[PDB]
């Protein structure tokens, strides 16, 4: 099964296999040769630039562009024979990263059995044609003695260097000349040989600015891309057209009219379906129907067209072989004639597949790369990548995140603030941008800075059309989504297909000719001549300038502008204390008030009462960025009360709909009874149009509206940046000037208020961030949807009385069976309106697993060290300094310490911000508590804090008091009820005492609110006639009012659901975070190689193990305990006992710290400064010869010991231990590890560790003595 990737020089010799002389397929008769290189099945590499269609000049750098991001230009690369080399050995080590992960191995493997259909739409019916180019290419084979040999082979994919710019790669299929006009096969479905222009060095790079989560200590920062992720996005492409299935229409153009306009290329659909994510629905849903439609037919003359196929021009290719790859490709059917056939629900499977299954967020998330959210997220310029061929750099299994390196975490690879030595900046020389001259003065804006906002004819009109029902009219699928965890499923089960020989005869059929390239080269910069201010004046009036003299902060726009030293701002009680030099003061009060003035500047927040939706206004936008409304001077805040949020687009849409033509029925035959399948059809197309316009409104929305509120943020951002960077050059030339005694000592606490500057606009960022991304939403929501609903409704009430008529027209036919009378009644349906979902379609209202994730409307997760929100409504989830990861339960848990820093904030979405008041709502998570020492029970007993809670006021808590365990609800009216858990005496078996354990708190209004902890019922309380509860817009996690500054807590896998849950699907959601595949210590946390651990059995759980001498067995002691009857606590003292150390039985190189189950192991007990083996020797002692009794440290000249393990978890799953299994020299099961009573030679009687196959006919029992916990010390635990 597993793909192979060739390895070869440049400079090893031809050899008719593997390394060849291609004629490539526009070289087509002209004997044009070239060295190529099989990487691996049907795919190519051929190491030159990709010439074809071009002249020599285009190759060199222009004085400026037409369209698009920046461009770098080298006519020399890929030049020189060592070029080559770097090029072939460096596309091996990308072939070899996607290999290694199982999404790239499964997208490989769909790229080299999609084989082109051999012929196309203008082929012979009846005949298999590969004399053509556009399915195989020539090559040259030489003799012993220099006898040259024209042959030819099929192929899939050949990846040639880039064309003129470096840094646009570029995937395209084979053209055919047909009748004077370009066709493609690839567009046909029949697919053909897929030709790349690919440079792996010269990469992308974007930013952190417009994401949800933000964390304090990371910042924002700019990454760079992963060549691997490119190389699969491109493949991605390969794939669509493989299938025949590239799509070429439907595509959004920019508006270039005005000027702050970006002038980009086109942005296919292709494009937007192979990035995914959110920006795949600016194609509306009626247009993925026509491209799902079109292809039906497609494959459906594939089908017709393959039946009749009885030869082919090559006499060696064997026909039934072929056939039944193509039944395979494109999953075709037979009927009983033996005729192919198309199956549709097998089709929308395959179709969904290729479309939407493999997406660049997708591959990124299985590969840990990081990736931009957004398609219109902001590219800066590009950087390349040197050292691809250093694995200190660069390796095949983590790229540059490597964990080795703690650059795993947070992507720090990619982060070029940390990673520096990774990439090196472009030189200018061949380096071009597209600019445009602002005169009034003339400055240049880069058009990577202006804002895209899409031409209106680009979006479908086909949903105000007249669509005509019938009896037979199928239902539109609506569904346009493919599991990438499916894919692979479905990829391990693939039963081996192999493909057949690939060489053929010559190819003499194709025309030579590549298409013209299309140069984007321009003379001059469009320059625009303006009488007014616009918000590039504005941004650049904050420049500072490149030279270390004295400066001064001004609220004249155009005194900054004019006057070198001066700078543009709009915060007033920061200017003030700037300009005024400190004369005789310390620095102490000097630059603390600098501070703590932009703290109370930069952090203002305000609502708008007349507007719901936005939580978060900042009023210092229209300053800064001179958004501001006539007869308005700094009053902003007037200015959003009377406009709305529509005041901050720059472009104002035009949001009316058209009349929406109401349906009409065409099928008046009533010739056959219960033709009431008609009456259906019309009432589902009638919900079909809701949702069409619905998604047709949001299409609109992002290309037009969403993409004018994120540029906002970046604009806001470089305004900060710009403030910023002023006052810490500011305070530098004053610090320089200072001559006083305590200048030396005081350096350090300077340069420590610089880094709080940074801290306080990263908080701006995070309000701005929140106000443009919840105006947008209300925009959309309010505005836009009103417009859609108006003419919806018009829609509806024109739609019944043309069905009404029809049933009054067949009236006759319906009466006098309960089907007339009931279907006056059933227009209830009708009635109601169809509601707009802006992010996930709740359910609060069988299966459990559905019922779980319908319902879930927050849920925190852990990836890469990044805290976020993967529950469908993305919330901001906010982590400050000082909060921590630890192990969880499966991955890593939030860790708070008693600190003000120590804090992470969830602010809910405006989707669910009112789900609390008057509904039910389950609250689930894991949590782990230090077992309270004796002294601080003494000391803190009485003190209650929370540690999770959403109160203002009114709302819910999380609360510990000593031991006991709290859930709070709250009201308006201040009414209080309450549930309190007091924690059991038995500290080892106890549910808040260093162990992990799942609790989960179900609140029905109409009834009772029920606290459990492990899927168990622990307390209650009533909640009836409570008053309606009015949270607080964020969820604190955080230690709150706690005087013990030693306590802490972990929380994992924090979890809101919008309905009460029964206790059926809690046992679900408790078990299934319950994995096999990982051991586990007795804490709960995972089980790890090289640490120490004292053993304690299950079964027998106050004993401890002891050992009776070196070279000799263990056996069981009871443990001392410790007590105390005034505060009600006891328990086992821990830590007694010998100590076992886990260690590989096979060692490699790079392996984790983790023992998974299945894992072969040597264990040895550590004592006196001493690891010594345990085993059994060989024909030892034994209890009834079956029981077999171990040994520590033995060694005897002729005797073997055994001694492998195997560490498993064959039972009892919500227990935190391990089994272990003992093997011989020829892998036979000796048994488990456990104990029996009995007495060797004169010793007392003692229960002695043992292993037996026994066990395993017992392993059903509630209690069984193969068990064991893994003990290691821990903080959280001390013996008192
Ligand atoms: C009871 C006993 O002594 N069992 C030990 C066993 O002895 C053999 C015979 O036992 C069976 C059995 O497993 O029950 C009888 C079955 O019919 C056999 N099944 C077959 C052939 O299909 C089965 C197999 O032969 C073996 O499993 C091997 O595959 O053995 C036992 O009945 C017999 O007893 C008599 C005999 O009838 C007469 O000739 C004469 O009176 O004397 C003998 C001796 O008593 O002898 C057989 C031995 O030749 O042999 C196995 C060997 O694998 C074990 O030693 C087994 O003892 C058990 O060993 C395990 C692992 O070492 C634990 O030590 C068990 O201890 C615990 C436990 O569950 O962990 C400790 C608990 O504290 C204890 N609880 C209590 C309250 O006492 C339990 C409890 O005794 C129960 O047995 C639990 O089910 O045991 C230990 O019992
Ligand atoms: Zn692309």
């Amino acid at each position: 099964m597993p793909i192979t990737i060739n390895n070869f020089r440049y400079s090893d010799p031809v050899n008719n296999d593997t390394i060849i002389m291609m004629e490539p397929p526009y070289c087509k008769g002209l004997d044009i040769y070239y060295k190529a290189f099989k990487i691996t099945d049907r795919i190519w590499i051929v190491p030159e630039r990709y010439e074809f269609g071009t002249k020599p000049e285009d190759f060199n750098p222009p004085s400026s562009l037409i369209e698009g991001a920046s461009e770098y230009y080298d006519p020399n690369y890929l030049r020189t024979d060592s070029d080559k080399d770097r090029f072939l050995q460096t596309m091996v080590k990308l072939f070899n990263r996607i290999k290694n992960n199982v999404a790239g191995e499964a997208l490989l493997d769909k790229i080299i059995n999609a084989i082109p259909y051999l012929g196309n739409s203008y082929s012979l019916l009846d005949k298999f044609d590969t004399n053509s180019n556009s399915v195989s290419f020539n090559l040259l084979e030489q003799d012993p003695s220099g006898a040259t040999t024209k042959s030819a082979m099929l192929t899939n994919l050949i990846i040639f260097g880039p064309g003129p710019v470096l840094n646009k790669n570029e995937v395209r299929g084979i053209v055919l000349r047909v009748d004077n006009k370009n066709y493609f096969p690839c567009r046909d479905g029949f697919g053909s040989i897929m030709q790349m222009a690919f440079c792996p060095e010269y990469v992308p790079t974007f930013d952190n600015v417009i994401e949800n989560i933000t964390s304090l200590t990371i910042g924002k920062s700019k990454y760079f891309q992963d060549p691997a992720l490119l190389l699969m996005h491109e493949l991605i492409h390969v794939l669509h057209g493989l299938y025949g299935m590239q799509v070429s229409s439907h595509e959004i153009i920019p508006s270039k009219q005005e000027i702050y306009m970006q002038h980009t290329y086109p942005i296919s659909a292709e494009e937007l379906f192979t990035f995914g994510g959110q920006d795949a629905n600016l194609i509306s849903i009626d247009i993925k129907n026509d491209l799902y439609e079109k292809t039906l037919n497609d494959y459906k003359a594939i089908a017709n067209k393959l039946s009749q196929v009885t030869s082919c021009n090559d006499p060696n290719i064997d026909i039934d072989s072929y056939k039944q790859i193509y039944q395979q490709k494109y999953q075709f059917d037979k009927d009983s004639n033996g005729q192919y056939i198309v199956n549709e629900d097998k089709f929308q499977i395959l179709y969904n597949s290729i479309m939407y299954g493999f997406t660049e967020i997708e591959l990124g998330k299985k590969f840990n790369i990081k990736t931009a959210l957004s398609f219109f997220s902001m590219n800066h310029d590009p950087v390349k990548i040197p050292n691809l061929l250093d694995d200190t750099i660069y390796n095949d299994t983590e790229g540059f995140n490597i964990e080795s390196k703690d650059l795993k975490s947070e992507y720090k690879g990619q982060n070029m603030r940390v990673n520096t030595n990774a990439f090196r900046n472009v030189d200018g020389s061949g380096l071009v941008s597209k600019l445009i001259g602002l005169c009034k003065l003339c400055i240049k804006i880069k058009n990577e800075d202006l804002t895209f906002i899409a031409e209106k004819n680009s979006f479908s009109e086909e949903p105000f059309q007249d669509e005509i029902v019938s009896y037979n009219t199928k239902n539109k699928p609506l569904n346009f989504n493919y599991s990438l965890d499916k894919i692979i499923v479905d990829y391990n089960l693939q039963s081996k297909i192999t493909l057949p020989n690939d060489r053929t005869t010559p190819v003499t059929k194709g025309i030579p000719y590549a298409p013209e390239y299309k140069s984007n080269a321009a003379s001059t910069i469009e320059i625009h001549n303006i009488d007014d201010n616009t918000i590039y004046q504005y941004l650049y009036a904050q420049k500072s300038p490149t030279t270390l003299q004295r400066i001064t902060m001004t609220n004249s726009v155009d005194d900054a502008l004019i006057n070198s030293t001066k700078i543009y701002s709009y915060f007033p009680s920061v200017i003030s204390k700037v300009n005024q030099g400190a004369q005789g003061i310390l620095f102490l009060q000097w630059v603390r008030d600098i501070i703590d003035d932009f703290t109370n500047e930069s952090s203002q927040k305000t609502t708008i009462d007349k507007i719901s939706d936005v939580s978060t206004i900042v009023p210092y936008i229209g300053p800064a960025l001179n958004i501001v409304k006539q007869g308005y001077e700094g009053n902003f805040i007037g200015a959003l009360e009377t406009t709305g949020v529509v005041l901050l687009l720059e472009y104002i849409p035009e949001i009316t709909l058209p009349v929406i033509a109401a349906l009409s029925i065409a099928e008046s035959s009533t010739q056959k009874e219960k033709i009431i399948k008609t009456i259906d059809n019309f009432l589902e197309k009638r919900y079909e149009k809701w949702i069409e316009v619905y998604k047709l409104v949001k299409a609109k929305w992002l290309g037009t509206v969403n993409t004018q509120f994120q540029k906002r943020s970046y604009q806001m951002y470089r305004s900060l940046e710009y403030q910023v960077d002023a006052i810490k050059k500011i305070i530098d030339y004053e610090y320089k000037i200072y001559s006083g005694p305590d200048k030396e000592q005081i350096a350090d606490e300077i340069n420590n208020l610089k880094n709080k500057l940074e801290e306080k606009a990263n908080k701006a960022m995070i309000n701005i961030n929140i106000f443009m991304r919840e105006s947008s939403r209300s925009f959309l929501v309010n505005q836009m949807i009103n417009e859609a609903k108006k003419q919806l409704l018009e829609f509806d009430t024109q739609s019944k009385n043309i069905l009404m008529q029809y049933i009054k027209a067949n009236s006759k036919f319906i009466g006098i069976t309960e089907l007339k009378k009931l279907e006056s009644k059933i227009n209830k349906v009708f009635s109601t309106p169809i509601p707009f979902s802006y992010s996930k379609n709740l359910d609060c209202w069988e299966d459990i697993d559905v019922i779980l994730k319908k319902s879930t409307i927050l849920n925190l997760d852990i990836n890469n060290d990044i805290i976020s929100d993967i529950s469908g409504f993305n919330s901001s989830v906010i982590t400050y300094p000082d909060a921590q990861l630890v192990p969880g339960i499966n991955g890593k848990a939030i860790h708070l310490v008693n600190n003000e820093s120590s804090e992470v904030i969830v602010h809910k979405a405006m989707d669910i911000e009112y789900n609390d008041m008057f509904n039910n709502f389950t609250v689930s998570f894991w949590l782990r508590v230090p077992k309270v020492s004796a002294s601080h029970l003494e000391q803190y007993g009485t003190n209650e804090y929370s540690i999770i809670s959403s109160m203002k006021g009114s709302g819910w808590s999380v609360s510990l008091k000593g031991n006991n365990l709290i859930w709070t609800l709250k009201d308006s009216a201040g009414e209080v009820r309450q549930i309190t858990f007091r924690d059991l005496p038995d500290k080892f078996n106890a549910y808040l005492a260093n162990k992990w354990v799942f609790i989960t708190i179900t609140n029905d209004r109409l009834s009772s609110a029920n606290l459990y902890i492990n899927g168990v019922l622990m307390g209650s309380a009533e909640i009836t006639g409570l008053g309606a509860i009015r949270e607080d817009n964020n969820i604190t996690l955080k230690l709150d009012r706690c005087n013990n500054n030693n306590q802490y807590v972990s929380i994992d896998k924090f979890r809101i659901f919008c309905k009460a849950l029964n206790p059926k699907e809690i046992e679900k959601l408790y078990t299934s975070y319950l994995s096999i595949t990982f051991l586990r210590d007795f804490w709960g946390n995972p089980l790890r190689y090289d640490t120490e651990y004292y053993l304690i059995p299950v079964a027998s759980s106050s004993k401890d193990v002891q050992l009776k001498n070196i070279t000799d067995y263990m056996y069981l002691t009871n443990a001392p305990s410790y007590t105390n009857g005034k505060l009600n606590i006891y328990y086992r003292r821990l830590y007694n006992g010998l100590k076992f150390i886990i260690k590989r039985y096979t060692p490699n190189n790079e392996i984790d710290s983790f023992v998974k189950s299945g894992d072969f192991i040597k264990l040895y007990v550590s004592y006196n400064n001493n690891e010594h083996i345990v085993g059994y020797p060989k024909d030892g002692n034994a209890f009834n010869n079956l029981d077999r009794i171990l040994r520590v440290g033995y060694n005897a000249p002729g005797i073997p010991l055994y001694k492998k393990m195997e560490a498993v978890k064959l039972r009892d799953l919500k227990t935190y231990s391990v089994q272990l299994k003992l093997y011989d020299d020829k892998n036979a099961s000796l048994g488990l590890v456990g104990t029996h009573n009995g007495q060797i030679g004169n010793d007392p009687n003692r229960d002695i560790l043992i292993a037996s196959n026994w066990y395993f006919n017992h392993l059903k029992d509630k209690i069984l003595g193969c068990d064991w916990y893994f003990v290691p010390t821990d903080e959280g635990w001390t013996n008192d």
